[PDB]
């Protein structure tokens, strides 16, 4: 059981490089519109309080290169939505997948393409997290690129990146450039929320583990799901909802362990530790896979 | 603040395609016009209990090979074994195919997996080559004929091809030559994994992130042969050192300034000593599947 990222190359195809003045990040091109974060149009001055609208007005389409490739591309015109920057250009990408912009919840796990100048470097598997910022690895040069699902051969775009915290963890937003969580687009020093554990997915991967023949962890017992919560709280872990609980069936009836029984066992982990056993490799309790991610990765 | 980050998998995706002999069905690289797969598609069941595989290739023709892109059939118009895997001429060269070549890697190195399906991708994710030239893969049925890479500028490396599960449930199969890592056999006969080390050059990489981030505790006043640490890492079940292992330390080692054999010594005290509560990039673990490369590719 393994950590596993879509393929990307329906994104592959989309990314682009987009510079303004001295800034250069990437962007993605569908249809014709290339989309990017606007902080690129931001000098070192501006980036402490840009007036968005004021400094976009003050742009000429030729402000922007974009380059496909070894192409530029002809920059018609451009418009802002939130924090994303909209450039309309004279091409349209004959690469462009099926696809649609969504909003994903925390606790929902996409895959990301970081990318540097215009190219793909490397895929991998992120959550949001309960306080709305992401563990990713990031940068100098990969705002604008994206995180997304893939379902049949449609690719559902729910990230693009825009910022690190001083934490080292990552901020971003849709693609109607809405943030995630209460961050804003200026050069600033910011905190996030007390971030917490996601619960529906430890137990997911609790479950994975036992598909892969690991059970170490169980217990006898069960608990109901008012105590377990209360226990979970403690510990910052997220509340378990019952349709987390029915999202579960699957893995549970698969393993004929009851969900209760599982909180059962990771409420002995969550007060007992792990005392030096290990679960699937890990000394810690993973919380970034979902109880879809473990059954796709159980299933074909 | 490590992950385990892909490669952006879109140039081997389009070089997947399905191979079928009778009812069976594995995954095949097209590349130019050649279509590379496991030769065991050749074998029925009871052929798996114990193949002749220069008999039944003899007994096959080129019309008895279904060679698929998507649904579209390619003609096969030779075929012909290398070690484990059949090459199948086909009438068309794959457009897609990227620049690349075969290379044969060393335990430790690292690459991405396409898991593949009946030609299709489901999901990409990094594996380490173990000592005893296992991986630990998420396979299913139908999974043979899927690949591991490395992207170096534009230019693929292949690696790996996959072919069984071991009983337990680590994976093994060939270079793109057909040559198996390690001493399996495509065989449906009971077969075990040396048992595992640690990958010492790994240990060592992710020793040197630890220093390029700060954390630095660890190093000592002292150093050592190679041929000492050798001798006493065997007795922690650490692999030893070779010379190229040394030299691929290099960048690593002038990035901060302290000898491969310094830090053999650091690693040594380590070993003998325990970590004493203490931790590591925020572990008490060692951690053992970032090679060199990798931790350049995330740190800088
Ligand atoms: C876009 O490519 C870029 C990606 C960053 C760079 C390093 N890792 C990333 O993910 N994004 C930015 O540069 C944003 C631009 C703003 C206008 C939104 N800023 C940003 O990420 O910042 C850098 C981080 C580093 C940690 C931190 O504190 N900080 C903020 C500023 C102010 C406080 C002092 C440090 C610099």
């Amino acid at each position: 059981f393994r950590k596993m990222a879509f393929p990307s190359g329906k994104v592959e195809g989309c990314m682009v490089q987009v510079t303004c003045g001295t800034t250069t990040l990437n962007g993605l091109w569908l249809d014709d519109v290339v989309y990017c974060p606007r902080h690129v149009i931001c000098t070192s001055e501006d980036m402490l309080n840009p007036n968005y609208e004021d400094l976009l007005i003050r742009k000429s389409n030729h402000n922007f290169l974009v380059q496909a490739g070894n192409v530029q591309l002809r920059v018609i015109g451009h418009s802002m939505q939130n924090c994303v920057l909209k450039l309309k250009v004279d091409t349209a990408n004959p690469k462009t997948p099926k696809y649609k912009f969504v909003r994903i919840q925390p606790g929902q796990t996409f895959s990301v393409l970081a990318c540097y100048n215009g190219s793909p470097s490397g895929v991998y598997q992120c959550a949001m997290r309960p306080n709305f910022t992401i563990k990713g690895s990031f940068l100098n040069g990969s705002c604008g690129s994206v995180g997304f699902n893939i379902d049949y051969d449609c690719v559902s775009f729910c990230y693009m990146h825009h910022m690190e915290l001083p934490t080292g963890v990552h901020a971003g937003t849709d693609l109607e450039g809405n943030f995630y969580g209460p961050f804003v687009d200026r050069q600033t020093a910011q905190a996030a929320g007390t971030d917490t554990t996601i619960t529906v997915n430890v137990l997911a991967w609790l479950y994975a583990a036992v598909i892969n023949g690991d059970r170490w962890f169980l217990n006898r017992f069960t608990t109901t799901l008012n105590d377990f919560n209360l226990v979970a709280m403690k510990y910052n872990y997220e509340p378990l909802t019952q349709d987390h609980v029915d999202i579960l069936g699957p893995l549970s009836a698969q393993t004929g362990i009851a969900v209760l029984d599982m909180c059962a066992s990771l409420k002995e982990l969550l007060q007992n530790g792990m005392n030096g056993r290990t679960i699937l490799g890990s000394a810690l309790l993973e919380d970034e896979f979902t109880p879809f991610d473990v059954v796709r990765q159980c299933s074909g």
